[PDB]
């Protein structure tokens, strides 16, 4: 009753161009079986949203990668928030929601905005840049480690470690096994930086440790939550900002609209998150048989959610393949949905908003003037290199 497909969503051909295969996945039915990896797949908005919003049945505590923690050893101790179910999830979630809350945003906004304005001014001084290395990477590297209160030495481990983490959500293909078998120095750095004495007061990390006396988390849990922020807080925004620049380069009319009204910057970033979905896919594991779109899924089965496909599903979105910075984007699943919905989403939106605002106010044109090169990751979508020429306003 469930169609079986041989599409490999973790192959280089898929990463190079996933949209045709994503349509095939959506149009085959509400639930498919992926013979390549023996998992169920859901690619339509309705089913992705339903799965995300039933975390008891489609749980996270058995891993959100292909591996089932009840069958295999986790490559690292499980995340206490990403890879936990309620009620164990609830208190760490509350701590991270309070660390990365509105008030903390007000405390970091001026530095983030100044850094974004300064970056755009510098890049306009460069004229010809790599929008990845020189912008999408450089800006978050210039503000997020400070906001975490990391020392200067070793911050070079953050992006490699993140790539590993996201590769490790994939199947045991070359990307995953490559990341995990040689990984140890990055793990050593991250774990060391998670300890209270190495995290400067006033930063996100030290605030996590500071919540360890409120009764929400214990001292032994705080390092692992800092590890969550060091895993998730940099690379996702790098590919999101890269996505937004790529969209504005490919849709010059939308750049002109954004320049004319820079207050669209936040929505312009949000629509980029919808349009490219930096985080493409995540798994759940069924804790019971669950009829989903008329299809039966067994106990203990992995279910692959195609977030990007849900964000391009024509059943839900008008002109899904257009980048529209005045689109009503609310309801997209690029940040997830439900109890695990991105707890860092305000940081991501702040970085994206202030950077797109800086471009809107300072840049007249973004023209691609070189080969665009894609970065391959089992979970992340984004570019390796995006050479552009920036014309000043
Ligand atoms: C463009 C930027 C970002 C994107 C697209 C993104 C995407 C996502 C998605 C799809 C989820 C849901 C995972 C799931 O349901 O299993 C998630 C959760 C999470 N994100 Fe982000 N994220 C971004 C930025 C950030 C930042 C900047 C931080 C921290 C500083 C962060 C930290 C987290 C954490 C800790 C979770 C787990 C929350 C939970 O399990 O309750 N993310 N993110
Ligand atoms: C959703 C993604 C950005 C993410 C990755 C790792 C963790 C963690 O280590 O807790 C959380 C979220
Ligand atoms: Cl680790």
């Amino acid at each position: 009753t469930i169609p079986h497909l041989a599409i490999d969503p973790f192959s280089l051909d898929f990463f190079d161009d996933p949209y045709p295969d994503q349509q095939t996945l959506r149009d085959a039915g509400p639930v498919v079986y992926l013979d390549k990896w023996n998992v169920y797949g859901v690619a339509r908005y309705a089913e992705v949203h339903a799965v995300l919003n039933d975390p008891t049945t489609f749980c996270s505590s058995r891993g959100v990668g292909l591996s089932d923690f009840k069958k295999e050893k986790p490559w690292r101790p499980p995340s206490l928030i990403l890879e936990a179910d309620p009620p164990a999830h609830t208190r760490p979630r509350a701590v991270l929601s309070k660390v990365l809350s509105p008030a903390t945003m007000k405390t970091i906004r001026d530095g983030f905005a100044a850094a974004a304005d300064a970056k755009v001014d510098e890049l306009l001084q460069r004229g010809c840049i790599d929008a990845i290395a020189d912008l999408a990477e450089a800006y978050p590297l210039s503000v997020f480690p400070d906001a975490m209160g990391l020392k200067q030495e070793g911050r070079e481990h953050l992006l490699p470690y993140a790539g590993l983490v996201f590769n490790a959500f994939g199947p045991p293909n070359e990307l995953r096994q490559t990341a995990i078998e040689r990984s140890a120095p990055h793990q050593a750095y991250v774990n060391e930086q998670c300890q209270r004495p190495n995290l400067a007061p006033g930063g996100f990390g030290a605030c996590i440790h500071a919540f360890t006396d409120t009764g929400e988390i214990t001292p032994d849990e705080a390092p692992l939550l800092v590890r969550s922020l060091l895993s998730a807080g940099l690379d996702a925004t790098v590919n999101g900002i890269g996505a937004a620049v790529y969209c504005l380069a490919r849709f010059p009319g939308e750049l002109q609209r954004l320049r004319s009204d820079p207050t669209l910057a936040r929505n312009a970033f949000e629509e980029a998150v919808r349009f490219e979905s930096p985080v493409q896919t995540f798994f759940r594991t069924t804790t019971r048989e669950v009829e989903l779109g008329g299809a039966v899924i067994g106990e203990g089965e992995k279910v692959l959610m195609f977030l990007g496909s849900a964000n391009r599903d024509p059943r839900r979105w008008s002109d899904p393949d257009l980048y529209d910075i005045t689109r009503k984007t609310s309801g997209h699943v690029g940040f997830g949905s439900g109890v695990h919905m991105c707890v860092g989403q305000l940081v991501a939106r702040l970085e994206g908003e202030v950077m797109l605002s800086a471009l809107a106010r300072k840049v007249a044109a973004i023209d691609i003037d070189g080969p665009v090169k894609r970065r391959f990751n089992n979970t992340l979508r984004g570019l390796e290199s995006l050479p552009v020429k920036l014309t000043p306003a």
